[PDB]
């Protein structure tokens, strides 16, 4: 079965307890979380550039936990697939 590799266990991260599923992307400079609810004040964003002409919301105020270490930053919410994280967070686990 050397051509396919079994690899570790995928990875999930926890948001106010709720189980999730993400995929890592180094090539994501920022963090976007599919279309869902949470509690909280949230801000309406629009995203244009190239390529690009949508309406998306974000939070400014929420934790994250990951690997059971917290961590406190922006969190921008599209309706993407799913959830996909950058260099934001990867950066923030640090070495």
């Amino acid at each position: 079965p050397q051509i396919t590799l079994w690899k570790r266990p995928l990875v999930t991260i926890k948001i106010g307890g709720q189980l999730k599923e993400a995929l890592l992307d180094t090539g994501a400079d920022d963090t976007v979380i599919e279309e869902m609810s949470l509690p909280g004040r949230w801000k309406p964003k629009m995203i244009g550039g190239i390529g690009g002409f949508i309406k998306v919301r974000q939070y400014d105020q929420i934790i994250i936990e990951i690997a059971g270490h917290k961590a406190i930053g922006t969190v921008l919410v599209g309706p993407t697939p799913v959830n996909i994280i950058g260099r934001n967070l990867l950066t923030q686990i640090g070495a």
